[PDB]
């Protein structure tokens, strides 16, 4: 089915909506990211050079987002039971964070590089 | 573990066996244009990663699913949270393929 | 800047667990540095090398994911009583898949550097 595309491109902006509009830390990142995503497409570089540098800070986004699914998840499971470790929370931060020091790492490499 | 979910994704997911074809796909067009290592790892990584996103949404959906049979709204909110992630990896997808191509 | 602070001991907290409880996340921790060393060391463009320790890294995200879903699944699995690792099947594919996709990345790189 064609229209089971439409279908599930519909569940995907219902949840980019949300992501942007319950997490906080979404929004930030979101705008790091289509900063240096504006950045990427007027750097006099390469093609590899400006998709590794778009691909790396996007990676920041897709990783953040499936945080926030996890985290939904600990919510829903911690309106019916009372105690929570948090653990599984942990583990997804620590992912983001992995996320984004590539990201850190992936630019600096290519600029130094390139500015040097 | 491994090949068990890829068996189960691949004979109930129907957008997991349209990226199993991509991915594919895209290992084979990578490999006939004369690009350098790192397009041609960027072309491969880029559907790769489109899977290995769609591969941890629905290990979500099958614990929103397993957790209660009824619709809660945090519930509801996790599985459209992993469907958006689906989709900016296949957007990173799109951005990657046509960067690397249109310079060639 | 309060926020911030809170959310990177989470963050150091998570790592620490991975780090103690899972093995496989203390090899892949070798693996990343390793891979930043034989990265850096060789002498490499800067795609390459990104590519190189990008690929890796990579890997330890969807490890550290997936076990953030184990953990989902373990607390389920203890209130529950019923055990169906349908969801911790679908995360060992996705690393697995993240792991061949490192593979392939370091040869198809490493092969063209020394070609």
């Amino acid at each position: 089915g064609f229209t089971r595309i439409i279908k599930a491109a519909g569940y995907s902006w219902k949840g980019l909506r949300a992501a942007w509009i319950n997490e906080a830390a979404f929004r930030q990142e979101g705008v790091a990211v289509l900063l240096a995503v504006v950045i990427a497409c007027w750097l006099d570089v390469d093609a590899c050079t400006r998709v590794l540098l778009i691909s790396s800070v996007m990676l920041v986004m897709i990783v953040e987002l499936l945080n926030s699914a996890i985290e939904a998840v600990v919510d829903r499971i911690g309106s019916e039971y009372h105690e929570l470790s948090g653990r599984a929370k942990d583990l997804g931060s620590a992912a983001v964070l992995i996320a984004i020091i590539d990201a850190v790492i992936t630019w600096c490499i290519l600029l130094w590089s390139h500015f040097g």
